[PDB]
């Protein structure tokens, strides 16, 4: 019980100035219109993982190729909305943003590589990164506790 040891910090992401840019977003990230319209958009994005099936229409195929990408604007709008809001050292502090940073970095790629522009060659296989926009479900692990 005695982990006083410890345990001494708190949240200090306070920006603390009412800034042009700074203590505008920060403001907007905090007080849920955001906190629960995240929650929302990795719940809808957990019913686009589980809509893929054998033999679609190749315009199922192609809703859910448009819905993708719908959601990475969305949480990579997240990933530059918190650098901003917080900074960007104490944004790679809390290790479940590094996290929601590596799936938008490594779904961002997923987007380009399976598109035109460069090709799928030289013996590597872009297939190990549909792990990327899979692991977006472990987001819904962190409102567990
Ligand atoms: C949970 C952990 C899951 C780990 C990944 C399991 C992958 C299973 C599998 O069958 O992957 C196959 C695939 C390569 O083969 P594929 O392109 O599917 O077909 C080639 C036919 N000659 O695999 C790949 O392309 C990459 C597999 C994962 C690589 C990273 C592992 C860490
Ligand atoms: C969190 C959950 C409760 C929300 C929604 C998830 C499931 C209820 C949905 C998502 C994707 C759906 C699947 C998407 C595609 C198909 C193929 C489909 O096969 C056909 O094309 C034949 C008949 C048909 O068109 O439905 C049969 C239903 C099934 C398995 C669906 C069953 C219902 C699923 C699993
Ligand atoms: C964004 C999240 C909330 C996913 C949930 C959306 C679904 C309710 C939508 C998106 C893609 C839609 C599908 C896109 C393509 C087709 C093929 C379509 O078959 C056709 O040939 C008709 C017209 C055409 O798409 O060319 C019939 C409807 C269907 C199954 C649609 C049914 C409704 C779907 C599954
Ligand atoms: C034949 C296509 C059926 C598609 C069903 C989608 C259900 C989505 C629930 C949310």
């Amino acid at each position: 019980i005695d982990f006083a040891i410890s345990a001494k910090p708190l949240t200090r992401y306070m920006p603390q100035n009412r800034h042009t840019f700074q203590y505008r977003v920060w403001h907007f990230v905090v007080s849920p219109s955001f906190e629960y319209t995240i929650m929302a958009m990795i719940a809808l994005n957990t019913v686009v993982l589980m809509m893929k099936y054998y033999s679609a229409p190749c315009t199922y195929e192609l809703a859910l190729k448009y819905l993708n990408i719908a959601f990475t604007m969305v949480f990579s709008l997240e990933c530059v909305l918190k650098v901003i809001a917080f900074g960007f050292l104490n944004y790679f502090r809390d290790t479940w943003n590094i996290f929601d940073f590596i799936t938008v970095i490594g779904s961002i790629t997923e987007i380009i590589l399976t598109d035109s522009k460069l090709v799928n060659t030289s013996g590597f296989n872009m297939s190990f990164l549909k792990l990327f926009r899979a692991a977006r479900l472990i987001k819904l692990l962190r409102q567990g506790y």
